[PDB]
């Protein structure tokens, strides 16, 4: 009935193009919610009038009190840093941020405990699948209300690459990249599809070359890494990922999107969360898929989630 | 510049259902044709007030005069009939339209010519990939420039259903039909995926079951018989359907869309009109998509194409 | 959370047109019960398949049994006729559908009260502001719970042609029409604006002239009838004013929108309903505006009731 | 037939959101130019991956190179500084970019001449009535073909806040600000209507008060700096208006926007930019729509001319 109250907890850069995302879409209200003193007012408050030209009425509010996730149907954690201190661009790792971001973590898990523990959650703040199960263990929700942000976005990134070198409409490219969000983030080249058909017919057709893909590949891992070269921020198509998980959420569309999940056994995985394809809908976590990979592809799969469970004791210091 | 020019040549259930979205999505002001005296304008009426409801700014405009083509950007031809004379629905045949409908893509495809040659055109009328090739060689088109409805209509039906047992966004099931619009229709259950995933994975896991799917090709197949029969009209996704196809080509968003197009070799065809993903954008159709079928899905697309061939020489009569 | 259930009693032109816009929408599942066999089944299915290309996923179902009313959170009547019999279209007339509609009404009140008390109805069936009385009298809902549809379509058909005339985009034009949907709503000049000027400043630059704005009035009040003698039946702007009111209500847009409405007191009258602009929000008619007529505006409003409320002892009859 | 080239020339805050939203609304391909290195670049990247989520296919590239405004069919303008030196928030006045940003409309004018000179231009950079004389100057464009920012955002503001007192949907208000866009901005209590109606008439019903009018204007005027003074800079809603006005170019929807557009007698002003109601076209500025201002009204909007004017040589300098 009353629409979906949308707790930002962040109200930095990816929460700023969220709430604009948000009220463009009439998703629910806002609450930009940060730390730093009066800027999320301001940001809300310009973010408020484009309800106007939106044809919207979400409202949009700053906060700067934790108790405003009172009431909140979903809660978007990208509260932290983005970079570490004293390192460079050069070397922008985003395990660097651990230490910066897990007594964060703690801190609002406590506060959506107490004051929403029935939200939906999602959480972005870096190093995603590490931040987001310190955080389900603090919040205390249930695991199918509780996902990471990684996979939309790297996949829509090698979806994007790969389909301007055919010159198909982006979302027609489908592929999947899993276990972590990282730099040993998973491609599988053999889950890619064109218009729903096996990228394999277009590298048969010389449309596009292994040697392209492995440098797409490439991109895709390091695309954060380019943009932070590039002397800007990845913060738009982060912000339009967690936008379109949330979105499935709140409307039931039921999206397969890969997130950031509690693994219980798939993929030989269990107690740890990691990036696998997920159906997001009413209920939150629907179904979480398990792709039955190969032995060459499991393994990788292996050593991103060895990275994220290097850093679990880590996080939780 | 100014808006597209879209001329629905035929304004029967479809063509006002094309009008309607058409508003909806602001593409273009819009011409309803028809052979009926008055009744394109009278729902060329009743459709331009949505203009207010859906804020757009399209004209929409009836018309009994066929040089109302004149300027056309884009003409999607329904004109003809649904049912033959003496048949019952339970008899309904796409096929037993053919006597029906000729001489009507015959006048058109001549009105075309004059009126709009460098006209983006999209057939509909049955049997579709027989009529739209008829449209072709009268309308003196390019061949990037025509397409016949079939697969994205027919494809929806499938990726309906199979989402509905699974549980996931309809959209996010692929699937691919190809051949002909029509009984012959190709169902390639080896390039069904579910979320970019290849559909036999949810059959290993018993998420949905070969029987099933068998069950679920044969509504596929069957489904505009099954709606004829439940006293309806299959013409709500139709429209859908040519929308989707017509905003494609308008906005140029390159989507894979399977279509009825003239093969060149494709499929070991030439010289006949078949379905296959073609891509659709700012020049039409840009690529004509060729599936590595296998010898046994290639034997069933025969068959299709053997049915439109044998119903050729009949419709050039 | 779980989606809105719309239940759309009534499956017939407006009916299948709402069910269309419903899912291009994403605005929730529905339910076309007819008492007609089948033919909702059937429209329902062809429907379903547009979520496909809607990108939506609301379940589109026929009923042929009231009490899929069950759990409704909006109910949309447009159960009745559209036509007397006997009676050509030049001779069309609402009131005539008196006789023919009303006791339609109160059985469905029954089922609504039954089954759904709680949700939001919109009663379109004609003649509107007399039948949406009977029904909410019969389905025992809030006054602030049903509301007929009236004058976000009259008004459509003003807005519209005056925005062809000044050649603005059709809804920024404003304007009122008031007190009953029928031959006596009361258009006021006096609340046209234009971009939100004041119409008077576009006819005093000779942009539009009062009689063209007397024809343009002539022509909305007699719109149904010119479209019905077009050999077309109004109801593709019908179903988008409908939805574009369900919508305010289902996601609390707080649009202000002139429908029929339990008047209790504002312009003189109580215990009938009659148009006015309202609120619509999360709970329902959050507010009835009271436009400060002047006497000779109030003289027409007064007429208009007069005619509803010489058919509500006719229609409780 | 392609997309529209859309060239944000600056690709700074303002720059950023408008892409993110040209890419939600596939309006066209984008180009982020900018002075500062690689930055657009960077952001066209990550603005780029959106095309997947948003379902669009519009290009977005960045560059640091004017002659990338070739081809161009709307450039939007917000190259400049938003803060003068030395200054603080606190005195924060659109009048001190004046001497920062002249010298770059002259350098842009010139490009824009050269490369684009049937590009519709949205001048942005403050103070935007005096920049976008100075770029119409040296562009050479018609000015049906160049406006600048200003009332519909100033607008939104006030139609919002008023929206939020009466809890109706904030497009529901409508409202006038016209003259410049600065602190002499002209608030036309007269012309405010909500949901069509006289606002006076939510006054006359203690719906709203006076008292509260006057707080609301003074807030809408102080606006951008209440938000610089929050930490925060307006962008947000700045570039939706500003996408409202290139999206009613673009796809000729005709709306009337309050925008700096070349006054030629209107008002009694010749000769110089000024805020008032244009209808904004496939032909750009069709309309330019006076209002019938009383001499209190003329006055005020004198007043804000007055300053536009004041600022003219000083810009020229
Ligand atoms: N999971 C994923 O795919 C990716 C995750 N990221 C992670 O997203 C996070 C957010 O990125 P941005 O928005 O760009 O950063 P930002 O630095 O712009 O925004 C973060 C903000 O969180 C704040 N904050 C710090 N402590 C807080 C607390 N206790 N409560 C509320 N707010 C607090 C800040 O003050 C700040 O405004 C980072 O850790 C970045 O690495 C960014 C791109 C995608
Ligand atoms: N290709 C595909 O996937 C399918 C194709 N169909 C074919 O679509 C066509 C249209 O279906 P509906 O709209 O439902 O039929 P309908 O009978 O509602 O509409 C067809 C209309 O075309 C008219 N017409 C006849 N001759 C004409 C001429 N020379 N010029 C202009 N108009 C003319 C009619 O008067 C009429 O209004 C039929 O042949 C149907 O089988 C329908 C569903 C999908
Ligand atoms: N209020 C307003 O501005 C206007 C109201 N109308 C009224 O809308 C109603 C609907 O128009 P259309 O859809 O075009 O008519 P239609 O005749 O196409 O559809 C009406 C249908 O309601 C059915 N029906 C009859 N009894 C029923 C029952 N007990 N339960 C459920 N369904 C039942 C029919 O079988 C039928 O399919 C008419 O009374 C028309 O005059 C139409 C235009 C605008
Ligand atoms: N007209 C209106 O209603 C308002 C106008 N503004 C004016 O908008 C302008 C832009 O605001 P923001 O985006 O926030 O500023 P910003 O400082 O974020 O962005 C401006 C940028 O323009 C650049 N730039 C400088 N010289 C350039 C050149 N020759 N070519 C291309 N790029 C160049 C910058 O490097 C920079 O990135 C300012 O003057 C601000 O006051 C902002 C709000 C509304």
């Amino acid at each position: 009935a009353p629409k979906a109250k949308i707790v930002l907890v962040g109200s930095g850069m990816i929460g700023g193009v969220m709430a604009t995302l948000i009220v463009q879409k009439n998703l629910g209200d806002v609450v930009l919610f940060d730390i730093v003193k009066n800027m999320p007012h301001g940001k809300a408050l310009d973010t408020s009038h484009t309800n106007v030209m939106a044809y919207s009425n979400c409202k949009v509010s700053g906060s700067n009190t934790y108790d405003d996730l009172a009431g909140a149907d979903v809660v978007i954690v990208t509260a932290g840093f983005t970079k570490a201190p004293g390192k460079s661009d050069k070397e922008w790792n985003r395990d660097d941020l651990l230490p910066l971001n897990n007594k964060i973590m703690i801190e609002i898990g406590g506060h959506i405990k107490k004051n929403c523990p029935n939200a939906f959650i999602i959480v972005v703040t870096n190093p995603v699948d590490v931040m987001v199960q310190l955080l389900h263990q603090h919040s205390g929700v249930p695991k199918n209300k509780i996902i990471g942000l990684g996979g939309v976005l790297d996949t829509s990134r090698l979806k994007y690459y790969i389909s301007q070198k055919l010159n198909v409409c982006p979302r027609d490219v489908n592929a999947h990249i899993v276990g972590a969000h990282g730099n040993k983030m998973v491609l599988l080249k053999r889950y890619i599809t064109v218009g729903g058909i096996p990228l394999q017919e277009f590298i048969n057709n010389k449309l596009i070359s292994d040697a392209e893909l492995e440098a797409i590949f490439d991109r895709t891992v390091n695309t954060a890494l380019e943009i932070v070269n590039l002397h800007a921020a990845p913060y738009v198509a982060p912000a339009a990922a967690i936008i379109e998980m949330a979105e499935s959420y709140l409307k039931d569309l039921k999206k397969v999107l890969i997130c950031s999940t509690l693994l219980e056994g798939q993929y030989g995985h269990s107690d740890i969360f990691g990036g696998t394809p997920v159906v997001l809908g009413a209920n939150g976590v629907e179904q979480v898929i398990e792709l039955q990979l190969n032995s060459e592809e499991k393994a990788k799969f292996d050593e991103a989630i060895a990275e994220t469970k290097r850093m679990k004791p880590l996080a939780h210091h």
